[PDB]
């Protein structure tokens, strides 16, 4: 065998919030329309847990959502799940030891530093230790058994700071700060390194990319993307990085580019049907 399939869920465009979804087949470089969600969700957290898709929170054009829904690729369908304790748009979402974490975001009034976790067996959310920082527009990714919360926006500054959640003790700890301030960046783990691509640093949309090694605890610059992207998403697929959707500062992107770390190079791929900024992305193993 089963191969990786990329899923672009929700997002927005000019004056639009999407509920539709599409899937990218790496073998054929082709996109396929898949089941639409029950709710329109942009700025949604999307994570794969148990080879099932979870769309967490988001913004439906009027409200910041607490609701969650789930995608079954076998039947190609979505279903409701238990809602979070907080409404969260612009959040980070990741899978860790089989549990689904939601960190940071915006509840309609404040930038959140809180976090909670979902056990899909019991369908239950429990709060977890809060981050040291309010992190709107945060991204979250799992590396070596820890959660990494990357950049974001407290109510006033764009952040270059990073935290990591240790679940053995339920504690957030600082991580070396990135070389750049970034909100709405794309974040993904590839061959043991945490890649952060694009984002907005408070001044412009970024095409720069950096990566973090936990062994050293150090950040290192990497080839920039071909297109400046904020609110896009980043995912690891079959040895490559895929940067999906986002915004170049004016137009919502349907563009896709992929990063080969052996050549340190970015190359375009087949673009989506829909333009999706603040899009959720995840990878399933399917055959
Ligand atoms: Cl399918
Ligand atoms: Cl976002
Ligand atoms: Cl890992
Ligand atoms: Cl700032
Ligand atoms: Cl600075
Ligand atoms: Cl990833
Ligand atoms: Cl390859
Ligand atoms: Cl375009
Ligand atoms: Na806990
Ligand atoms: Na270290
Ligand atoms: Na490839």
């Amino acid at each position: 065998g089963a191969g990786p399939v990329l899923f672009a869920v929700g997002g927005g465009s000019l004056f639009a919030i999407h509920g539709d979804c599409e899937a990218y087949d790496t073998r054929t470089d082709r996109w396929h329309v898949v089941a639409s969600m029950s709710t329109r969700r942009a700025r949604v957290g999307v994570a794969a847990v148990g080879n099932r898709l979870y769309a967490v929170g988001g913004y439906d054009g009027t409200s910041d959502l607490a609701t969650v829904e789930s995608y079954d690729p076998v039947t190609n369908t979505w279903q409701p799940e238990v809602s979070m304790g907080t409404r969260r748009s612009c959040l980070g979402v990741a899978a860790l030891h089989g549990l689904l974490y939601s960190a940071g975001g915006y509840d309609g009034a404040s930038c959140l530093n809180s976090a909670e976790r979902y056990d899909p067996l019991t369908g239950t959310w429990t709060s977890v230790a809060a981050m040291s920082t309010r992190r709107r527009y945060v991204r979250v990714a799992t590396l070596d058994g820890n959660l990494y919360a990357v950049g974001g926006y407290d109510s006033s500054s764009h952040l270059a700071t990073v935290e990591k959640y240790e679940p053995q003790v339920n504690v957030w700890s600082p991580v070396a700060s990135m070389l750049s301030r970034r909100s709405s960046a794309g974040v993904a783990v590839l061959e043991g390194a945490l890649y952060v691509a694009g984002g907005n640093d408070g001044t412009s949309c970024l095409n720069s990319v950096e990566r973090y090694s936990p062994k050293a605890g150090a950040w290192e610059s990497v080839a920039p993307m071909n297109i400046r992207r904020s609110t896009h998403d980043l995912v690891a697929m079959d040895g490559w990085l895929y940067a999906v959707g986002g915004n170049d500062g004016s137009s919502s992107l349907n563009s896709i580019e992929k990063y080969n770390p052996r050549t340190n190079k970015w190359v375009a791929a087949s673009c989506m049907f829909t333009r999706r900024s603040s899009v959720g992305v995840a990878v399933l193993e399917l055959l």
